[PDB]
């Protein structure tokens, strides 16, 4: 039962904003909204808060204003008002390698505040949300659970990849070049080529990372319109969606069809199915189960695992594949996807969405994937039998941890500890001695929610080790996240995190740690009194903040095993 | 010692965000920046977070975008990169009355978060904020402080009074409408109008309220451009104070003139003793104790008594007075209020402010207040000899509390104690019993911080208490707040707040209550053991949520006497 928002003061379209239009008692909210343009008969109508998260420092965001415009017109024109507010939102593709990217992940958290606090004070009747990043999209379904008022989440868009000269590129492609110039692979003039091409535009990281997961997983769990994770940011027919929401929106108010009648422990599971079949991120682990908490509802490490087991891996997709989201556009975008999901029996498609109607009718008339596609592999030969999401528990990941699995990596690595208390020494170590990493287990601990603090995506140490040639060669641990596509056995989220005094805190170099797929156990040949003895003499370190809102995150965040909700 | 944010990796302009755009290791980082239409010689340039709180909803906040823009095309014109992001805020004049107020004051919080977010993961070199309404000024200062980034907030501008037919009206006439008409003094017709003539278009409220006083404080503490704080919102002169902005914070980067460098115990008592001179909002008391703390300075409810008993009252301003804030522009704006008080001697003059100047210097060449006017009294006739903001002690008020004491209410008031478990309660008592209030004591408690949750500002208690006939015959004590203008013993900020077990939690109807204003306490004839008797049997409420944003602040809000600050 969650307690949070304003209830209304059973048919009337108004049920909030009637609080502020209606009673005399109220003529001071009546004056600012004529104020603001709103005359005696605009009062009588639903207000839908239209919140977006335009920036113009990043290209998953600078468009949204214009999105954010059309949205409200269409509002219009569909008989409502409409009232526009923005939140703030970070790039990871700015902040990846620097302290700055301590402040991702809780963005997700304050843009959920922030949308309900807004949609609460003023008395919006129902939130159309435009989102175009990694953390905004959680952000606004938690706000829309937490509020119970009827909404719709209209995704920016993915970006186009980029093209020079018959070489295409991304995101990643400007990550890798560093190491590419280094390696002696490419010239500093080429690496320089690939910076100025490999952002073309606007619209949020183009492969299978966080953005088009989620978008895709938000689809899937009916609460955004079809189609709206698989239209490119900058194409016609994004504009055409955001010209609709209203439309739809007004249908569900007059339903009065909320997000927890839309996100169910099925719908969930619907999300759940399409991160599977289409090779998502990890990081949906922490951003579902923050979904879920959001309605009041339970979402678990082993309910991953349980869909894991149960969908098989078929989309050829970046970062483990080779195609980006503007291809599945170009064959039938993501409902033709999960049209052929239902259709073999994955999905539940009595979910209602936010159609109005459920997921089944949604897709009974779409296109179906385009003949002859090469992208999604048939049942019978698919990429991999399960999907790449492990969960892994043993003697070091009590409370869990997640894994991205291609089955590339065989079924054990077992192999010496090599502990660092943070990424920056981990890094100088690497750089100064890298034959000392090979064969061995490396742990980079203290990046988790509390020590990290923020629990910071980390990318430098995985390429660090692809550039030296160890890739094969050791194994990754972390309280934290790993960002991209794994190339080993490279584990992030392990709970207890090191500041909370987990075993990870506890590991000594030499230490020999068996990573076992098939037992999904992470374990330690020192005797559990050993690790005990190391237990009762650990001290936790000292937060590395003591002001602002990452003390505020510190205070606040939960285990990642529990999502990282902060407001439990 | 504040811990919070980055440091930068002397004289370089882009210290911040030199760290990802000078690396070869950053190169996804300028793979975006690329994207967003920066060229090779822009990544060179220093990069401003330009961060409005523009929403639709609001007429204090709707016209900030246009600023922003004019803020950007002053940072590009001074040779720097302009980046425009927005945060939330909400409306005190729409939620009034509802409980949605118990969204309003930490909304101060998330902007602060927000704004310090942005800056941290995107690296800017500096700041300009550009607030509208009552929370969002501190909000940004707080953020500012928390960075020490050189940053400059702008005001967005008080809104017009309103007139209609030779009257004229603000926000606070909206409010006063209802009783006006349940009273008779007015018919439905009127009251009708009222509401459509009060406010005219975009800006704070009109007159020394929270948003004009804490724009003219936070100009007296320098960390505005002079006349920020008095041109109106839709004057042409705020536009060029925009277009103004960007030339004067790349001075402060040439200066690297820092928040730090601005705010000081000085420089905050210059911003209190214009609160004192002019009227202002109790509320200030809440904001400049948090915007001192987001620079690791104190200030305590006695330092606000100490400055309040030596700075007179001078300003013939609404709520006490008759003039509002478009009268003061006319007159020589705050500049000239503060030349007039620097000439006094009540200001320390040698502060740095962002003009890269001192006060003095910002002043010494002003026009002066205009000679004739009538709204700033001379020192020899103050309208009172000391200020407004009164801290009370006592046996109900051990850790402080905040009053507005005009001088008119006389020193003492004594009565039975009438208590109320909150607003609605009170409300429905004194509709259907009036006179059982006369002579009492009436207290509305479980408004804190935590209580309420938000310590939200209540204005029907006393707009039903004057309606009554009221007014002179009780006394008024929260925990909360109280909005507007006194007219009484109305005494808020009651610590500690009923929720956490002060005394104002233990008092039962009937115990006799002395508020004595020249010592300065809120007394009890209760007996110090009989209250200890109450407490050893109280048990804290149920708090009235358990998720979402109003369930973070009751786990990070210290009490109304540390200014509510949240990061602690
Ligand atoms: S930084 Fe926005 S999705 Fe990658
Ligand atoms: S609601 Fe914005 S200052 Fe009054
Ligand atoms: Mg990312
Ligand atoms: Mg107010």
């Amino acid at each position: 039962s969650v307690t949070a928002d304003p209830s209304p003061p059973t048919n009337k379209l108004n049920k909030y904003s009637s609080r502020i239009t209606e009673p005399k008692s109220q003529g001071g909210s009546q004056a600012i909204l004529h104020g603001v343009g709103l005359s005696d008969d605009d009062l009588l109508k639903p207000q839908i808060g239209i919140s977006s998260v335009w920036y113009e420092g990043n290209t998953c965001n600078m468009h949204l204003l214009k999105l954010s415009e059309a949205v409200k017109e269409g509002v219009e024109n569909a008989g409502m008002v409409g009232f526009r507010f923005n939140t703030i939102g970070v790039s990871d593709a700015i902040s990846m390698g620097t302290r700055g990217m301590c402040f991702s992940l809780q963005s997700r958290d304050l843009i959920a505040d922030s949308i309900e606090t807004v949609m609460s004070a003023q008395w919006y009747d129902g939130n159309i949300s435009i989102p175009g990043c990694d953390k905004n999209m959680p952000g606004t379904i938690m706000a829309m659970g937490r509020l119970n008022r009827p909404g719709i989440m209209v995704y920016g868009g993915t970006i186009k990849p980029g093209h020079f000269q018959d070489k295409t590129y991304d995101i990643v492609s400007a990550f890798q070049s560093y190491g590419e110039f280094v390696s002696g692979s490419i010239s500093d003039e080429q690496r320089k080529t690939v910076l100025h091409h490999s952002c073309p535009g606007a619209g949020a990281c183009g492969g299978m990372y966080t953005a088009n997961t989620m978008a895709s997983a938000i689809e899937a769990m009916g609460m955004s319109l079809p189609y709206s994770s698989s239209i490119p940011a900058e194409d016609p027919l994004k504009l055409d969606e955001c010209r609709l929401a209203g439309k739809y929106l007004l249908e569900l108010l007059k339903m009065d069809l909320k997000p927890r009648d839309i996100i169910t422990p099925k719908s969930l599971r619907n999300a759940m199915v399409s991160v599977m079949a289409l090779g998502g991120s990890t990081n949906a682990v922490l951003h579902l189960i923050a979904i879920a908490r959001s309605v009041g509802l339970e979402l678990t490490l082993d309910d991953f695992q349980k869909v894991s087991d149960a969908v098989p891996f078929l989309a050829d997709l970046k970062p483990s594949g080779k195609y980006v989201m503007e291809d599945i556009h170009k064959i039938g975008g993501t409902p033709a996807v999960l049209r052929y999901l239902l259709e073999l029996g994955l999905m539940d498609g009595d979910c209602m969405t936010v159609t109005g109607q459920t997921l089944a009718q949604n897709l009974e008339n779409v296109p179906s994937l385009t003949e002859g596609q090469e992208i999604i592999r048939p049942l019978s030969n698919p990429i991999k039998e399960t999907g790449h999401i492990q969960i892994l528990r043993g003697d070091l990941a009590p409370d869990g941890s997640v894994a991205k699995i291609t089955g590339k990596e065989g079924l054990y690595f077992s192999g010496p500890a090599l502990v660092f208390e943070g990424e920056e020494s981990m890094l100088a170590a690497i750089s100064a001695d890298p034959m000392s990493f090979k064969g061995t287990v490396v742990v980079i601990r203290g990046e988790g929610p509390k020590g990290g603090p923020g629990m910071p995506e980390m990318l430098t140490p995985t390429s660090a080790i692809m550039g030296a040639g160890l890739g094969k060669e050791c194994a990754l641990l972390t309280d934290g996240r790993f960002s991209g596509g794994s190339h080993g056995f490279w584990v992030g989220h392990i709970c207890p995190e090191a500041q909370e005094g987990g075993p990870i805190g506890l590991i000594k170099n030499g230490d020999i740690i068996t990573i076992d797929i098939g037992k999904k156990r992470i374990d330690t040949q020192v005797s559990p009194e050993e690790m005990n003895d190391r237990r009762k003499k650990w001290t936790a370190p000292a937060y590395k903040v003591n002001r602002g809102v990452l003390y505020k995150y510190i205070k606040n965040v939960q285990s990642a095993s529990d999502g990282c909700v902060t407001d439990e």
